[PDB]
Order: structure tokens, then C-alpha cells, then sequence
């Protein structure tokens, strides 16, 4: 239940006034919020953040919108929280979302996908350790944690 | 591209259970834009061509009859894909095959009270969109979350 | 008498801003029976006649352009009691002034962006909606759940 | 339409508060409620309750959390309700579960799924028999039948 | 913070689907659900819940309504839950309550007014007494109690 | 316009899960979102803030529990958002909140009241000073803004 994994708003979420939506479903999951801050993410942050992309044709276009204004970043905590996030947020490209998840409810383009989620147990660990710092995560107890784990 | 169009309806059965602003809310929710939308008694010739395709089916009859037997709401929605993303919204066309998150998943029961309509293709929507609405009654305009819902 | 009626707009913002769902859905979960519906844009003129008993004030010009510079949701209502209670759901016209719950305590700051209109009394409901609606644009049915909302 | 089937908020399920925000999801599906009481149950009937499980590993465990706390039991009446209304609730396992059902929504934790279904009209049968006595039952008419059903 | 107040759904209110959306208001508050039950009044029970209102012209239509189909019953426990109920409700009639309460957001005529909520503490203990057994009634700690009180 | 005000979830309400709920209902009313962070308190950082009330017989209790747990800090940015953002979070005293407001909705106890939100234009722009450096506030333009505001 220790895991955690890094979960953003992305620029066109915080916009379209999603981010309290988005809180809400993690928190309604039984995840613990330890990490939560807006910023406005600077070029090279977000050339880092897109760095499996950096081949592809709409890098440039992505790395200007993911820095051209705040992100909401925040980690979570829980039993299989990396994958579960995921499961939350839905699939990657909105075309491919459900309904229920916050793609398949509110998204529609690839590019304007509302939302980002760490992939794996480790680069969890690495985007963390790049957007936080040690002193900004917050360790606290849930008074609910023996309701939602046995 | 984002220009297409689909019609979308409230079913007489979903008028009557009250879900005409909860369906509204998520075509708006998904970033879809409302360029036509009407409250209408359909008649039954409407209906029979609505659904001419299925003329030969054994539930014709009480399909046509019951999508004329009270109003509906007519809307045309706007967005990339939204033909098919709408009708992911709806969900399965019968509703013990839909999924919780959609329309049908979350409030229907019967395949022959399933709540709402959308149009199965681009050449189905914009037959559909010419037979419910006029030219005159559609209307245009720039949502200001534009370049927030689409990368171009 | 449950038969009265009251016009309600979603304004222009409350549009843009993706409202017209969530303001449909209050109407529908009071009891009130939506009976005339459609998405228009507004000319200056048909503004200016709207809203003619403020002409002299001096945010007409603005509210008269603001009205007309792109579409509305414009809709009929019947309850008893639905012209004020139709207000008290839409909260007061000033939005400072509007408590949470309501419409504009929910959604809106600025009173020159207060995202929806109700009719202020039944003899300007009448005029309003005879203004907006032809008479065969209006339809009358039966809600299922008349007697459960009711007593008589 | 006049099938049956017996639902449970389960401890953890009341304890977290989901007990209205579950009714509200089969009230909303068009599913008529006939039984509806909180109780608290014993151990003696929680082992009955799940008797078929008896020799699994994780029976005692199931057995004393069923029984730590109040639970709400339901009758649901609709045509096809006791599948329809574990497709509400979601996959057993909550890693499985789909966002939009309950324990996708609400549950991390397969020993905290926040809920029960009957899984057959034959079970849905026993169960209702078992947690009901038949004067909790009410038979009424839905004044939204016909709205529901052809 | 142990005070009790009866909340009963109406006939009117189970017809049209607000079960859930009642007690979801309630256990959002904070307040305990002690006791629950789905059950059709009796014309006895009818004539003494309106006992107060026997010489009004509308008394026997009432007697009828509210013995017509099933109500919910419930028992619900917090600081001020009497009062605090009443408020959650709204102003008895309809045309008084405000957005945001029950038959402010759901009920247009008094007669047809969704819920009831016991008026006093004297007058809650009366009805909790009437409507529930003994043995009904359950006792439990809500994990959240220090959260919701000092 | 560019007034600010703070608002917190205090440790009550973080630990109730209401930190999205919260969020939600600032941006459904228009407001911008300008600072947000999760943090902990310290007994004297609690002390300075609420300096004013060093003297009332509840400050030792109020201290203690401001500093117990994590709030989630927010700078929100609005016309009127000083006085508007505290009708949003209701009367102080949750007995006094009305439905609607997130008192009125969630809390029970004065002591135990969910939030915080600076109560004019000068306390706000200290309270701001005092939990926010100049770097974690975003200086942005909602594209909503002329939708909002005249
Ligand atoms: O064809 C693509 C693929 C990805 N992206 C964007 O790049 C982000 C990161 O891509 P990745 O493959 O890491 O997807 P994720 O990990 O977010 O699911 C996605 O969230 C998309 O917004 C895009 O614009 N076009
Ligand atoms: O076995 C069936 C199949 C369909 N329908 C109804 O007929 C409509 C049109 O069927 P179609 O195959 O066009 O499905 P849709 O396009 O609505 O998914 C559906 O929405 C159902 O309401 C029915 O009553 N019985
Ligand atoms: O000082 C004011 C008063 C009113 N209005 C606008 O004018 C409309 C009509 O004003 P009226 O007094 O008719 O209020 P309503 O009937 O809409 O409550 C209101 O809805 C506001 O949008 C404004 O911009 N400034
Ligand atoms: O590996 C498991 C499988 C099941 N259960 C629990 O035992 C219950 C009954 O199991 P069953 O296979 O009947 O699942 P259900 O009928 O609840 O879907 C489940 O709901 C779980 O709470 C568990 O703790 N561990
Ligand atoms: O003029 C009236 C007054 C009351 N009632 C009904 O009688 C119930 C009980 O009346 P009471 O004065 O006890 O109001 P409550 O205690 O429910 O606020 C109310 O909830 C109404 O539904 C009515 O139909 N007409
Ligand atoms: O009798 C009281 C009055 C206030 N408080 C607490 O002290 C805080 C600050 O009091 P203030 O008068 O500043 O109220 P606020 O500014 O929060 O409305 C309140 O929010 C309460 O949590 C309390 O415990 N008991
Ligand atoms: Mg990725
Ligand atoms: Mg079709
Ligand atoms: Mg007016
Ligand atoms: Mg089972
Ligand atoms: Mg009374
Ligand atoms: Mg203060």
C-alpha cells in the first residue's frame, strides 16, 4: 500500500477547470494525496517530461503547450496505485477512453488529453523525484486505511 | 475532423425519466459543442423513416409507435469523431450490454427503453441532422475552449 | 395552478461555459415539465425588445449586445408556482447576492454574466414565451410522474 | 421484470459512507427496491452467507470482517437484476474493476469491496430467504414501470 | 453527539428515486445511520403520524398517500441531528425551502413534500419508538468520529 | 478582479476526503486558481495564524488541531473572491451553515469545520504572504476570463 505514483493536470485540464474533479476521483478511490502543487512547468521541465518523444513529429508542439501555462502535479498513494491511476484516468488517446474515466468523460484529442500518469513502479519513482522535493511530500496517516485495505 | 456532426435524441422514455440535462451534461462534459437542439412530438411517418432501415424487424411496429407516442429532444453535436464518441457516450444499444459510465449503462434496462438515439455514421448523421432540422435552425458559433479541446 | 408557465434562458455565457446541461437537469429534478426548447441566437433587436422595460438604465447597450453576440438556450417551463420558483432556482440577479445552491451562487460571479434569464412575473412569462415560441413550437404531454409530484 | 436479486453495502462500505451513493446508482438504473434494512451480522451467519467458500484460504478472514459491523441489505427487483446489478457493482477483485462501477469508483482492496451481489437467480433466491423475512419484503408498483420496460 | 432524530422517505420520494440521494446527503453531513427500514405504512400508523393534523380538511387524503406504497425509515445520530436534519430538508413546504435542500432542489407541493424529519428531540424519540424495535436499532462506532467532532 | 484570498482544507477535511469537492466548487464558480499546496503545519505557524484569537478559550484546541495533520493551501483569485469565497465555505459555525455551502453540506462542529478562508482583503494578502512563497503563486489568464466577467 506504499506504492505512489505521480499523477498532473495538464495545462488544458487546469483551463477547463477540471482539477478538483480530478482530485476528488482519486481521493473517492481510496488513494492518500502526499505531494500537490501548481506551477507553470519551464521548457527544459517539459522536454524532460516528453523525453520518449523527442523523435516524434509533434514534440515541439507538445513541449510549448505543457509549458505555456500551470500544471497541477500531485502524488498519490496506495495498493497498486501506479496502474490503478492509469485505470482513472483512462486510456492515453481520448478516442480509445471509456466513459467513466476522466478521458472517457472529458477529453476528445490525443494532444489535449487533460491529464498524465506515471507508466511503472519506477518511472513513478523517477517523476516524482524530478517534480518534488524531499521536504514537499507530506507522510500522514488516513484515519480510513483500515476500511479501504485489509 | 472537428467539424463533424451528429444527431443525437432524448427517446420519449428518457423526456418522461427526467434525463434530458444529465444526457446534455456529458455531450458538453466531453467537449462536443451543441449546434441545433429542439423539444419535438415526433409523428409516426417521422418515425417510420427515422428507422426505415428497419422496416423488416419484428420490433418495428412498437419502435415506431413508442418513439411517437410522446416528445423528444432532437440535438446536433459537434466535435472530432463525435459520431462514433457519441454513441460511446450512449453505450451498447441494449442496455444489458452497456457499461456503468454510459447513458444506457447507467440508466436503462430494455433494449426498447434505452433512453436515446445517436446516428451510426457520418452519411446516417447527416441524413438524420437535414431530416430533424432546418437550415435555419442550426447554429454556428466558436466555442472560446476551443484551442483548449483540440491541439489545431 | 400547475399549469403555469415561465420562459428560462440559458444566456450566452452559460453556454459557452458548458452550463446548459447542469441548469436543464435543477429544472427536470424540481418537478417542472419542460415544454418548449431550442437553441437560437439572439439578434440586437430581439434583445433590445426582451429586455425594453431597461432602456434607459445604463448597462443596457451592453446587456442588449452581450444578449445577442452568440447563441441562447431558451425554454418553457410548467409547474405550479414556476415562475418564482423558476427565479428562486436561478438565484438573485446580482451573483454576490446569490447563495450557493442555486444557479448563479454555484456558477456565476458577475452580474453582467449571471448565465441565465427567468421571466419575473406570469404576465411577462406570457409575453416572453409567446415572444420566443410559436404555438406549434410548444408541446403538451402528460408527465408519468404528475401524481407523485401532485397532490392534486 | 419480477426477478430478485440480494445486495449488501458490506462494512467497510457503511463505514465510508457509500451506502446512499450505492442505492442511488440502482434507483437510477431503474432497479425497484422491495427490501432494505441495517443490520449487524453474526459470525454464525456470515459462515452461511459465504458457506461455499468454506475451504478457501481467506474464508475466516471474509467471515469476522462481514461480521465486525452494520451492513445494508437490499432487494432489488428488475428484469435481468441479479447480472445487471453486479455489473453495477463491478468486478470482485477491485484491480479488475472498471471506473464508473462501484468498486471501481470506490474500492482498492478485494477484502474491502465495499459490497455484495448475488451471483444467480438460484443464489439471489437463497439469500434474499436467508438476510429477509418475508413481512421486510414490500410488494409495490413503480409508477415509472412502463418508462422502463416494454 | 449521541441525539437521534427520525428521517422517513415518503411515498412520494421512494416513487421518484430519492432514496439514495437522502441518506447520501446525510452521511455527507457527518451523521450516523442507526436504523433503516423500507416498509408500507399501515392507515393506523398513517392517522398517527399525522395525529397533530386530524382535524385539518386535507388529513384524510394524507392518511391515504402515506399508506399508499412504502416508505424508508430511518434512525440517524449526531450532535444537533434533530435540528441539523430538519435543515438539511429544507422549510416544510416547498414553496419556502431553499436550493440546496431536499424539497428546495426536488419537491414543488406540500402534500407531496418528499420526507419528513421528527421536530423535536421529544418528538424523535416518540417516533424512533414507534416506527423501530428494539432490537432494530444498531450501535457502532463510525471510524470518522474524530474527525467529525471535537 | 485579480483580488486573492486564501483558502485551506483544514486536517478534518483532508482527512475526510473533501480536498477535491472543495477545489470543484471554487472552479464552478469562476474563480482562478493561482497558489495550491499540500503541507503540514506547525504549532506555531497555526499560532500566528490565528494570532487574533490568542485570548478565546478554544485557541489551545484550534492550534493543536490545525497542526495535527496536512491542509491543502489555495490562492484564489476573483472579484469579490474574499467575501464570495467564504459564502461558498458557509457560516463558521456549521449549526449556522445552510445546504449548499460546504459547511452546510459536510461538517457538524464548529471545532471540526472543514476549511478556512480569509476574512477581508488585508487578512487575505498577510495569509497569503505567510503560507505561500512569491514562486509557488502562478501569475496565468483562464481562457474563460471575458466568459466570467463583464
Ligand atoms: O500520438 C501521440 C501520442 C502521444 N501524444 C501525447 O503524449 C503524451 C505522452 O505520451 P505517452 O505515450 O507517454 O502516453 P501516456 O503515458 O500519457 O499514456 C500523451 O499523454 C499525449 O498527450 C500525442 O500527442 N500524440
Ligand atoms: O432487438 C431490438 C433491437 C433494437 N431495438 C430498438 O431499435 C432501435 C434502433 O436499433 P439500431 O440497431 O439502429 O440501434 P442503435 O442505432 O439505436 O444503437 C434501438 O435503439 C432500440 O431502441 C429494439 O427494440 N429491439
Ligand atoms: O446592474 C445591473 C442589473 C442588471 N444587469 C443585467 O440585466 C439583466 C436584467 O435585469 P433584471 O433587473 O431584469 O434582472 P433579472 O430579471 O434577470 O433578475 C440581469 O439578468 C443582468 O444580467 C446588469 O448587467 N447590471
Ligand atoms: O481472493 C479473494 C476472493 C474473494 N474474497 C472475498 O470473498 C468475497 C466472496 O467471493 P466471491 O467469489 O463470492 O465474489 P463475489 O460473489 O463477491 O463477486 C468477495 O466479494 C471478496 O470480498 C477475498 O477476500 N479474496
Ligand atoms: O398545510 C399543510 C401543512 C402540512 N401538510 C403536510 O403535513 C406534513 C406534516 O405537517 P407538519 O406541520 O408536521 O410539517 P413537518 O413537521 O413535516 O415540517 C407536512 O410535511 C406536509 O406534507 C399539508 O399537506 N398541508
Ligand atoms: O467558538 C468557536 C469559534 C471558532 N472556532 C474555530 O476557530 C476558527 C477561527 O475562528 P474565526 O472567528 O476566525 O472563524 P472563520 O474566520 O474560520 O470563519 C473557526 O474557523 C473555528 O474552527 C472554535 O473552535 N470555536
Ligand atoms: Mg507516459
Ligand atoms: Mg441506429
Ligand atoms: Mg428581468
Ligand atoms: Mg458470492
Ligand atoms: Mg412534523
Ligand atoms: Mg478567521
Amino acid at each position: 500500500p506504499s506504492e505512489r505514483t505521480f499523477i498532473a493536470v495538464k495545462p488544458d485540464g487546469v483551463q477547463r477547470n477540471l482539477v478538483g474533479e480530478i482530485i476528488k476521483r482519486f481521493e473517492n478511490k481510496g488513494y492518500k494525496l502526499v505531494g500537490l502543487k501548481l506551477l507553470q512547468p519551464t521548457e527544459e521541465q517539459a522536454k524532460q517530461h516528453y523525453i520518449d518523444l523527442a523523435s516524434k513529429p509533434f514534440y515541439s508542439g507538445l513541449v510549448s503547450y505543457f509549458s505555456s501555462g500551470p500544471i497541477v502535479g500531485m502524488v498519490w498513494e496506495g495498493l497498486g496505485v501506479v496502474k490503478g491511476g492509469r485505470v482513472l484516468l483512462g486510456a492515453t488517446n481520448p478516442a480509445d477512453s471509456l466513459p467513466g474515466t476522466i478521458r472517457g468523460d472529458f477529453a476528445v484529442d490525443v494532444g489535449r488529453n487533460v491529464c498524465h500518469g506515471s507508466d511503472s513502479v519506477e518511472s513513478a519513482k523517477r517523476e516524482i523525484a524530478f517534480w518534488f522535493k524531499a521536504e514537499e511530500l507530506v507522510s500522514w496517516t488516513s484515519h480510513s486505511v483500515k476500511q479501504i485495505y485489509e
